[PDB]
């Protein structure tokens, strides 16, 4: 039944890839080479022609996102060729360097060898390769809490937290026969924070907020016709909301509302006065204006969609479907005032795509 | 297959409706003499207390309403009896003089009676009972553009609007056996309109925004048990969202925000100073402050949706399962600073409910 899987899925995305590719002609006696491959190996290995392409159409493929214009000009990184755990790490680290680009984000993918049978070759545990660690005890919260598990993870291995609200994670990840995953400090040269402050209202830097410049999904899947790439960081660049709506808003996240409320000199008293509106507004300002401030690449929540309108159009001119999931490709702040809300996305799955896997932790 | 449809629903409706009101007994009684009258009429008439609570549990059911947890406080009054177009004019007015309650609104249905065979006995053409005019012309728009089309239809049967950008639409509507329906003037004295003024902004009063205090949807059919109350104007109070993030703002209606960055005294050039969303929230903010300042019952989409979650908790606590469209339950600003962003929500469509049908204009 896996060969099976494996034949089916190899055909449709040769065929599609290779028409893409202006290539149809040569569909035949690769699907054939791949047969033969698949009959002898119990798999098959993607041209670096294959790979690139399909790690663009699995972006473009990807429902919930609303930076898929871009999609063909990701940078894709072969790195199928790693075999050890110091090769891994340069690999990440290089990912950071080149895809940060001294603050000109480049959108790049890095793919290490897929799975075998279901069998890993690289286990990575950070959800992305930058984010900052959580703590949680008697009462005490302490930087974010999305990371708490993860955290508590790296601290059985030996590492330990300063216990600021911005301790960087290290890089953990386990190699196919070890029992356990190694972790290595970040280089912090090689990591690009912001400062928050904001454009107009000098208090905002009493917050003492900052992000990290850069945020790369590092726990998904990439499948590409039927091959498993279960380590394949990725990254583009932040959408705004992300930081300000989100990540330092969220009750669960670093859930700083009532304090923006304050440094804004607004009442935090009153449904009615609608301040958490305001104080996600200027937060929201504080964020897009501070990356600038430093060169660092992100984008408006209003510009985005601009962008994705484009991304719609060019589809269809394409004659290709388009997928999309509504629930995440609105904004979480002023989504009525993008296209995005005024329409309906068919939320059908196409491969190649990016998927959801099972944590090794928790 | 109608009279079994028709049997079917009421046999479910009867066995739920009696259930909850503790009248379990009487369900089988009920039931025989409800089958011997589709019998012989084709038909069956609901007692004053089926209506009554089929209305209720029909707004209980509303997935895209997050106004539920009131449902059970409905007023609904039994129309049934009506016969002449001046019957059903001053039912209208009636209903916008008790819902209005001098501005503490009272959730209120009035119930016409119910198509026979398909036919229609009342035939409401208003999308709600107060609504403003809208008009279109050699590039010259005025009013509500979501008007239009009734606006032109109107203006067909001798009605001709001042054509301010705040007009009220006469009740129309027609009755069984006449080929036109017939229009009246609203009363001045039964309206009540909130002036938009700002809670620290003063120039805000220099939009000369106002909007209307009751939302009185009629052109939903309710159905109960099978039978089908197509004429049946309901109406709640509003909740501020509506009309400052969607009626006064959306590009296609009233679209107000370039109008409120410049009274509010911010640029309207650079979509990374998120001046939209800043207008947004002052708009919004205007809007709630003026209508508690008039006492006219209005709630915030916070309070709103704190309310929402009593009503998922009441829900759990009666055993009931609930049912939700999320993409109309989250508010068009700050959605994620609601519970509900964060949830999921099953859109089985239960009945009794409220639908949608086809305009007799258009
Ligand atoms: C170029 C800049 C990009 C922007 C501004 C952007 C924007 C976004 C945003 C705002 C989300 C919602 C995520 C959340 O709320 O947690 C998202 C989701 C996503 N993006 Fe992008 N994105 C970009 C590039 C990329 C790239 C390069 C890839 C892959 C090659 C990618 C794949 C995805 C996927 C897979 C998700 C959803 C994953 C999930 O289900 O959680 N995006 N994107
Ligand atoms: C008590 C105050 C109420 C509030 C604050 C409230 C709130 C809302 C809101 C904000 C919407 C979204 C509508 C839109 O965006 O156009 C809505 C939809 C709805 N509400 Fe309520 N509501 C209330 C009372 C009622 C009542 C009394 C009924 C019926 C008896 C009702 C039935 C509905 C229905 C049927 C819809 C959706 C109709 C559609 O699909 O367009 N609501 N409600
Ligand atoms: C948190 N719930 C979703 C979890 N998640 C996630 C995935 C993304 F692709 C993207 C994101 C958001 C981060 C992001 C990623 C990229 C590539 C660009 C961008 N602007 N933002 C999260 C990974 C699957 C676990
Ligand atoms: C505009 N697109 C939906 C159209 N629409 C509508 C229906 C509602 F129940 C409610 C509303 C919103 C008005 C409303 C109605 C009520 C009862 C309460 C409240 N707060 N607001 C619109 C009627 C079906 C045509
Ligand atoms: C396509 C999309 O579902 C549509 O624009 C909806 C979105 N959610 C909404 N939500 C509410 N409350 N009211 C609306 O009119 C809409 N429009
Ligand atoms: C249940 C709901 O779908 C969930 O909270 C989603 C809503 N939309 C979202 N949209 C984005 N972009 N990111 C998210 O994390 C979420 N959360
Ligand atoms: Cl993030
Ligand atoms: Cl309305």
């Amino acid at each position: 039944e896996e060969k099976e899987i494996l034949w089916n899925e190899a055909k449709a995305f040769i065929a599609a890839c290779y028409q893409e590719l202006g290539k149809a002609a040569e569909v035949k006696d690769r699907l054939a080479d791949i047969k033969s491959e698949i009959d002898l190996t119990g798999s098959y290995v993607h041209t670096k022609e294959e790979l690139e392409h399909g790690a663009k159409m699995a972006w473009r493929n990807s429902n919930r996102c609303i930076g898929r214009l871009f999609w063909n000009s990701l940078n894709v990184i072969d790195r199928r060729d790693v075999r050890t755990k110091e090769e891994v790490r340069d690999a990440l680290f290089h990912h950071i360097e080149t895809a940060t680009n001294n603050g000109k984000i480049r959108p790049t993918i890095t793919i290490f060898p897929p799975e075998e049978k279901g069998e890993k070759q690289v286990e990575i545990w950070n959800h992305q390769l930058i984010r900052y660690a959580g703590y949680e005890s008697d009462g005490e919260r302490i930087g974010d809490p999305a990371s708490c598990s993860l955290t508590a993870a790296c601290e059985e291995l030996g590492w330990r937290g300063e216990r600021t609200d911005f301790d960087l994670l290290p890089l953990i990840f386990r190699m196919k026969g070890d029992e356990q995953p190694v972790w290595y400090e970040l280089p912090r040269s090689l990591v690009i924070e912001v400062p928050i402050t904001h454009p107009d209202i000098e208090a905002f830097s009493d917050l003492e907020l900052k992000w990290y410049g850069v945020p790369i999904i590092s726990d998904m899947k990439l499948e590409v016709g039927g091959i498993h790439y279960n380590a394949a960081p990725f990254n583009g660049w932040y959408m705004g909301t992300e930081i300000g709506a989100r990540n330092l808003a969220d009750e669960k996240r670093y859930d700083k509302l009532k304090k923006v409320a304050s440094v804004i000199g607004i009442a935090a008293d009153y449904n009615t006065d609608l301040w958490k509106d305001q104080a996600l507004v200027e937060l929201n300002k504080a964020v897009l204006h501070s990356y600038k401030k430093q060169g660092v690449s992100i984008v408006d929540h209003h510009t985005a969609a601009s962008q994705f309108k484009r991304f719609e159009e060019q589809a269809e001119e394409a004659g290709r479907k388009l997928t999309g999931d509504w629930t995440w490709l609105i904004p979480p702040i002023s989504p009525a005032a993008t296209h995005i809300f005024h329409r309906s996305y068919d939320n059908s799955i196409v491969k190649p795509n990016y998927f959801y896997q099972d944590k090794p932790y928790e």
